[PDB]
């Protein structure tokens, strides 16, 4: 299917705790779940090529990738990393991340589209999982 759209968050579970495994301090943490608490997600998909923009009130980031080709982005706590997305199924992609510098938690993310048109994002850091669910504006 097609992941394209302007996506608004409808559910968020365990985000604060993902931030703790990544070692995000309490100052940054409390404002990260506050007004940066509607991240808006915009996706443009063409075949295996993706543009994904994630925005809060104060921050904006863009990634551009093709499935099966390495690219650079950052972990949720901001550390630069090399990423690689592959399809787990027709409706689900999985991204493995590797730090460019230093050591840290094993981090990944997944995106999947339900038959009803919900976008499910999961983010993992070692043994901690955060799930966010979006619907199209």
């Amino acid at each position: 299917p097609n992941f394209s759209g302007n996506w608004k968050i409808i559910r968020s579970e365990n985000f604060e705790e993902l931030l703790k495994v990544l070692g995000v301090n309490v100052m940054l943490r409390k404002i990260a779940v506050a007004a940066a608490s509607k991240p808006a997600v915009e996706i443009k998909q063409e075949g295996d090529t993706f543009y994904i923009k994630t925005s809060t009130t104060v921050r904006t980031t863009e990634i551009n990738f093709k499935v099966g080709e390495e690219f650079e982005e950052q972990t949720v706590d901001g550390r630069p990393c090399k990423s690689l997305v592959k399809w787990e199924s027709e409706n689900k992609m999985v991204c493995e991340q590797k730090l460019l510098k230093g050591e840290g938690p094993k981090t990944s993310w997944t995106l999947e589209l339900t038959n009803d048109g919900e976008l499910i994002l999961t983010m993992t850091a070692d043994d901690v999982v955060c799930t966010k669910v979006y619907v199209r504006e």
